[PDB]
């Protein structure tokens, strides 16, 4: 409701306690935020699950072969343990924020360039060996502290084919199989292994993901759940399509986690307002009604969803701002209409507002829409 006041989130009813029998409530964080008093208070008050926005990605953990940097990841793990939070590991394998040394052959040349079939096969086995050592080292360190693992991220293309990353060009589908088998072998039966992706609701990617995981499980590849990034909009994807997607994977015996939820104010490609102040009130009411519907649906499906994680804490910090392109007409006025004329765009200079907490750490209408029982 819009009657409900814009109070400090540190005085508001706890979000994780509202949902504690339905699913955990998580947030993606940076270590610097554990030094910010407000962010610490926000995490202590409202969240019971945590994930690293960046410092557990492949390039952050092993930027050079043999050089492991766990310092930053350790800080997130320590904070979680001290506050009784679940931890998700994001992420063991990804085609982005991944060090290039992985994909160089013995002479330092890119493996993708290799044409000889015998050398190509040698490169596959070398890559798969490096992959296993990366996973082994990380999981040997964290298997007792981190329950949920994004083993692979974004391995299915939006075209419904496997994404043709260097991982896939060099090693084929086996890099996916090796990643899960290695995590299971070094982590044991008690860690939960996930395949994570965006637009899991969208054909042809959805059923390609479905076929992939169904085939892998049939071959004995250990995979326990699907991570739905859920980088969504006020109107897309539809709740019915979210519901159908989540039932589809639950029918395979898979857990579902909402791993990166944000509800952007904009379309795609976004035409953003240049500042938070410029976003009209009505956008916040539209977002709150979207959030109201969305969490009612998560509650409906709470037996198939173990965790809902936001990709951030409060509106003062969201990766969505890097997509918030501001369009200007010939008179220098801002253009937010997705079809209107415009002369220039300022990429990533605008402001999105995706969470239930505003940038001054006060509750948004979206918060009241999901803290109630209506
Ligand atoms: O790099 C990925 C990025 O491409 C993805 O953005 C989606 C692209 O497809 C549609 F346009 C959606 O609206 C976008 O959200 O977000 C995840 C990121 O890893
Ligand atoms: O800070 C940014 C970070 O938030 C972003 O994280 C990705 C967001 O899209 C999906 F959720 C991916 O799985 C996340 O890893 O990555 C880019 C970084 O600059
Ligand atoms: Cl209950
Ligand atoms: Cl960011
Ligand atoms: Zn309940
Ligand atoms: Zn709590
Ligand atoms: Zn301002
Ligand atoms: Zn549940
Ligand atoms: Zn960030
Ligand atoms: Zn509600």
């Amino acid at each position: 409701y819009a009657k409900k006041p814009h109070i400090s989130a540190l005085n508001a009813p706890q979000l994780d306690q509202r949902y504690k029998n339905e699913f955990t409530i998580g947030a993606a964080v940076e270590p610097y935020q554990l030094q910010n008093e407000k962010d610490v208070q926000m995490l202590k008050r409202h969240f019971n699950s945590i994930v690293a926005e960046n410092v557990m990605k492949p390039i952050s953990i092993q930027p050079e072969e043999g050089k492991f940097n766990f310092e930053q990841a350790d800080r997130i793990v320590k904070f979680a343990k001290a506050n009784g939070m679940d931890i998700r590991f994001h992420t063991l394998v990804w085609h982005s924020q991944v060090p290039q040394w992985f994909f160089l052959d013995k002479e330092g040349k890119p493996m993708v360039n290799e044409t000889d079939p015998v050398k190509r096969e040698q490169n596959k086995q070398l890559l798969l060996k490096r992959l296993e050592t990366h996973i082994k080292t990380i999981v040997e360190r964290y298997k007792d502290d981190i329950k949920y693992w994004d083993v692979v991220n974004e391995v299915v293309g939006d075209d419904g084919k496997l994404r043709n990353s260097p991982w896939y060009q060099i090693a084929g589908i086996d890099y996916i199989k090796v990643a899960f088998q290695a995590a299971r072998k070094y982590g044991g039966d008690n860690i939960k292994l996930y395949m994570n992706d965006y637009n899991t609701e969208v054909e042809p990617k959805r059923t390609a993901l479905y076929n992939l995981v169904k085939q892998l499980k049939e071959e004995g590849v250990p995979i326990d759940g699907i991570g739905h990034q859920s980088h969504i909009q006020i109107g897309w994807p539809s709740e019915a399509e979210i519901e159908k997607t989540i039932n589809m994977f639950a029918a395979l015996g898979l857990d579902n986690q909402i791993t990166g939820l944000d509800v952007s104010m904009y379309g795609w490609p976004p035409r953003a307002y240049p500042t938070y102040d410029a976003i009209p009130k009505q956008k916040f009411l539209d977002q709150a009604a979207r959030y109201d519907r969305l969490f009612k649906l998560y509650e409906k499906l709470s037996d198939k969803i173990s965790n809902v994680t936001f990709w951030g804490i409060a509106d003062n910090h969201t990766w969505l701002d890097s997509r918030a392109d501001v369009y200007y007409d010939a008179n220098g006025n801002v253009v937010v209409d997705p079809n209107a004329p415009y002369a220039k765009v300022e990429k990533g200079k605008g402001k999105d507002a995706p969470f239930v907490f505003g940038p001054d750490y006060k509750v948004k209408p979206a918060y009241w829409a999901i803290i109630d029982h209506k």
